[PDB]
């Protein structure tokens, strides 16, 4: 998942 983004990990703790 995203690991560098923190849009990402914002929205979807999910992902990395």
């Amino acid at each position: 998942g995203c690991c560098s983004d923190p849009r990402c990990n914002m929205n979807n703790p999910d992902y990395c």
